[PDB]
């Protein structure tokens, strides 16, 4: 059924960084099936092509879909960014839904 996810955005933590990754992910909600695009954006550019993607393990049960999509990005390149977007785009809704915020004041992560 024609459905329009949500409009979340999750950076990559420090728990990842100690391995030395480091990839934003994204949330969506119930929306329509396979047929969906998605990209990331830093700070309003958009990042070179080859972002990471889940499998269609869209099934009959739920009836819909919703995979989060992760950012190929080292650790070390995690200073580089500090302004994340994730835009979507499907057949229920032309329109990019792209959303963005600051983690370097939202996103704490950080001790003494």
């Amino acid at each position: 059924a024609d459905a329009a996810p949500t409009v979340s955005i999750f950076p990559p933590s420090s728990e990842q960084l100690t391995s030395g990754g480091a990839s934003v992910v994204c949330f969506l909600n119930n929306f329509y099936p396979k047929d969906i695009n998605v990209k990331w954006k830093i700070d309003g550019s958009e990042r070179q092509n080859g972002v990471l993607n889940s499998w269609t393990d869209q099934d009959s049960k739920d009836s819909t879909y919703s995979m989060s999509s992760t950012l190929t990005l080292t650790k070390d390149e995690y200073e580089r960014h500090n302004s994340y977007t994730c835009e979507a785009t499907h057949k229920t809704s032309t329109s990019p839904i792209v959303k963005s915020f600051n983690r370097n004041e939202s996103e704490n992560l950080y001790f003494q």
